[PDB]
């Protein structure tokens, strides 16, 4: 009752509506993967790095890289995800002057996307033109990397 295009997905990776995709092979997000032992919030500057699941770190358990417009930024997330960008609630963007790229994400249009936080706050995807994130319509992070 969303009547939104992308499905999000449970800590099973079972999406809660539509048909599931399969993320890009390039992506940082890897499938399966586990989540979900709690929610816990983190910053752009101390986000988790590859391998960083298997001790988790001083804020609890570790999953990986989840973000959504705000910018809100998670390491673990235990309710419905995005595994692709939601392409239907982005537009084109407009020059940023300071970026930090945070991973590849898949679209939902199966393309491959560096995705980038801009020092105005701004979600940004650039394939391989700049996309900004515009409406965080479902509330629901997406999943950016697997740690
Ligand atoms: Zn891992």
């Amino acid at each position: 009752h969303m009547g939104v295009e992308e499905p999000v997905y449970d800590a099973t990776g079972k999406p809660l509506f539509g048909d599931p995709s399969e993320v890009h092979p390039q992506s940082t997000l890897k499938l399966p993967h586990d989540r979900g032992r709690g929610n816990i919030k983190t910053t752009l500057k101390n986000l988790p790095r590859k391998g960083d699941c298997r001790s988790g770190n001083h804020l609890g358990p570790v999953s990986g890289i989840y973000v959504k417009p705000g910018p809100v930024f998670y390491q673990d997330y235990m309710g419905p995800v995005y595994h692709r960008a939601p392409l239907e609630f982005f537009s084109e963007a407009q020059f940023c002057e300071v970026t930090k790229r945070i991973g590849r994400v898949t679209g939902s249009d199966g393309r491959l996307y560096h995705i980038y936080v801009c020092i105005d706050g701004c979600i940004l995807l650039k394939l391989a033109r700049t996309l900004k994130w515009i409406r965080n319509f479902t509330d629901c992070p997406l999943w950016v990397t697997s740690a």
